[PDB]
């Protein structure tokens, strides 16, 4: 698709057998949800920095899917407010920013 | 241009009569840049609620050129640690996701 920025570009994910609206942000590295089961081994992340650190679950090699195309990555999950899609799964769909 | 988000995606900005980097951020609203002298009335704007507020300057109906393409828009000034190009701004220049 083509989205434009008039709005808050929230779209709809498929991600652990569930279905979450998440923020595609281009200013993130990452992707992190609120509190989702997901499979495999996590290991404890600490992200952010700026004025202090979330602890968050690292769960590598995630399928989800990002308004209808299919992406493998590492998902963060966490107390963040609000669902983000990052650079990171940006990529293996192939999104750009166009002008 | 077409930008490709395997490195986060700072462009070169003129504003002000300066270049600036910046950030250019899906997940902004705003535009907000370190501190710069603008043309024109600002006014207080308290910025963000995620944890508190930052006070920022207001400038409306400023002129940037994003790598090359004229906008006009708000641009808030103010410290931050990271100047971003928001979708007040890339909107004005046509910017889509594409994927
Ligand atoms: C990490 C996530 C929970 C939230 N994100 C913001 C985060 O990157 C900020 C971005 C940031 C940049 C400049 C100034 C303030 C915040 N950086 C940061 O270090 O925040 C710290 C604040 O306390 C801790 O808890 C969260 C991470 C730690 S983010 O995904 O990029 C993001 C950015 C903007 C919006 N609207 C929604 C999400
Ligand atoms: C407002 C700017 C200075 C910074 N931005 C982050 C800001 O939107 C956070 C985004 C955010 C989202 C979720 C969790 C933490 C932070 N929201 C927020 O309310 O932050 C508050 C923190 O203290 C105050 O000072 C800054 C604004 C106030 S931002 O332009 O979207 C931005 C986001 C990510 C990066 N890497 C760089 C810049």
């Amino acid at each position: 698709p083509q989205i434009t920025l008039w709005k808050r570009p929230i779209v709809t994910i498929k991600v652990g057998g569930q279905l979450r609206e998440a923020l595609i942000n281009t200013g993130a590295d990452d992707t992190i949800f609120e509190e989702i089961s997901l499979p495999g081994r996590w290991k404890p992340k600490l992200i952010g920095g700026i004025g202090g650190f979330m602890k968050v679950r690292q769960y590598d090699q995630i399928p989800i899917e990002i308004a209808g195309h299919k992406a493998i990555g590492t998902v963060l999950v966490g107390p963040t407010p609000i669902n983000v899609i990052g650079r990171n799964m940006l990529t293996q769909i192939g999104a750009t920013l166009n002008f």
